[PDB]
């Protein structure tokens, strides 16, 4: 199984997440901070991370780069609809792909198997 | 201005497409079949391409193996939003985004914006 870090500060959001990767048969490790985040990532080493841009502490931005200093998972962006900056920052600094609030579950399977899919 | 290639059989798709990207700025140009877009790459040297999955001559995933033994501009898939494997597909052979369709506006014009400024 797939092992998916959910880093997200609002708990509904992080769980209905949670719920559907579940569901299609991910293993799931839910994160509500910046920090808990990286350390989380050290001991579980997830083969993808969905990360909230607008994290309260550490930014998702700043998770990201960290993140990154290290690893080379996939990681998807988790962005509000209506900021086009929000979409495109995370993919010049490290993100691979960015998901939009509220998303379809439809939508959020394709990306998570898409992205772990991705060639070379 | 930077240039998009956009590669689609559906005319009117094609043209919406065309629409709304030279209102945001681009120059575009359009190719209708696969053969013709392989050319139009290497006469344009377009920036991105947006490529129809479903091309009925040369599929969008042979134009993207064709392309991508010379050249590495992101290559967005344009696909259904019903179908999964064709959103998972272009990733694995070389398609850096995808869009389904009908697609806003604002998600189309966010992803070319987003894949032109994509890190390293």
């Amino acid at each position: 199984d797939k092992k998916i870090l959910v880093v997200d500060d609002e708990k509904p959001i992080a769980d209905i997440l949670e719920f559907n990767l579940r569901k299609e048969g991910y293993e799931v490790h839910c994160a509500h901070d910046g920090n808990e985040a990286v350390e989380m990532v050290e001991e579980l080493q997830p083969d993808l991370i969905l990360l909230d841009i607008m994290l309260p502490n550490k930014d998702g931005v700043e998770v990201c780069r960290e993140v990154r200093k290290k690893y080379d998972m996939p990681i998807i962006m988790l962005t509000a609809k209506d900021s086009e900056i929000d979409k495109v920052i995370g993919l010049e600094i490290g993100a691979d792909d960015y998901v939009t609030k509220p998303f379809s579950t439809r939508e959020l399977l394709a990306r998570v198997k898409a992205n772990l899919r991705r060639q070379l």
